[PDB]
């Protein structure tokens, strides 16, 4: 029934939904992302009983696009990013202009726009109010500007196989750069230049990174949380990682979810696609 998993991922229609992370000041981050990054505010949810507020931002509606799910915990001003979390990436057809705009609005450019060290893709880096890094990548034809979540991992081949077997992702691109002592793999559900990828980074001889308390998880839509969580459970037995929240409906809001950690301890939430669409209304 391991071949049943292979078959399940074929029939399922999985989608990267949002990255969930915590911010010290909700209005400050909304302002930064709308003014500096050109994002839209898509949805907001205050949950006073649990002392938190969500805001969802991105470049198009949540039913078609990947988003950021900001989490503001009442009173909590500051979080620790840790060494594992890499960056989010924003594709834009004119990165020089974008970086200049960011600076004009009072944002922080940490790496000026220009071709990569040996290459000709124009990139830049910005840093947000809480310290999260945003790669800006110049790309002419982008249907999804919110285009990467980069996370650091201890064993690239283990991770690739985990995301393949647990989550049905495709290895889209793999790039070893022995010169600079790193390897990257782009994983996802559609061509890299049309989708949000998970970019996993291995640094030669580094097996351990801290998870911090700032980045929370990535959420992935699925047509069946039970079948997807079975694929996960099978994958975790072979590769490491663990189910945390068993599949089933959330109380009150009713959305069916499961959650788990991968072999490096990065958290993923599976979300029933239809329940998710219903949350948008
Ligand atoms: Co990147």
């Amino acid at each position: 029934a391991a071949e049943a998993v292979v078959d399940w991922h074929k029939h399922d229609s999985k989608r990267m939904l949002h990255a969930v992370y915590r911010v010290g000041d909700l209005d400050r981050t909304i302002k930064y992302y709308t003014e500096c990054f050109g994002m839209k505010l898509l949805r907001k949810r205050d949950v006073p009983d649990e002392k938190y507020t969500n805001a969802f931002l991105g470049f198009g509606p949540e039913n078609t696009n990947f988003a950021v799910e900001l989490t503001y915990n009442y009173g909590v001003d500051k979080y620790d990013i840790g060494t594992g979390f890499g960056h989010f990436a924003i594709a834009n057809d004119d990165v020089y202009k974008l970086a200049e705009n960011i600076k004009s609005k009072g944002g922080k450019i940490t790496r000026e726009p220009g071709p990569v060290k040996g290459g000709s893709t124009v990139i830049a880096f910005a840093q947000d109010p809480d310290g999260y890094m945003f790669e800006l990548i110049q790309r002419a034809d982008t249907p999804e500007p919110l285009c990467q979540v980069m996370l650091r991992v201890g064993d690239l081949e283990r991770s690739i196989k985990f995301y393949e077997k647990a989550l049905g992702m495709k290895l889209l691109r793999k790039k070893d750069v022995p010169d600079y002592k790193y390897t990257i793999a782009m994983l996802g559900y559609a061509d890299e230049d049309k989708t949000t990828v998970l970019e996993l980074t291995y640094n030669y001889g580094v097996t351990e990174y801290s998870k911090g308390n700032a980045y929370a998880q990535v959420a992935i839509g699925t047509n069946d949380v039970y079948k997807s969580a079975e694929a996960v459970d099978l994958a975790t037995k072979e590769l490491g990682g663990k189910i945390l929240r068993q599949p089933g409906p959330l109380p009150g809001i009713n959305t069916k979810i499961a959650s788990f950690v991968d072999p490096d301890g990065w958290k993923v939430e599976l979300v029933d696609n239809t329940d998710f669409l219903k949350e948008l209304h």
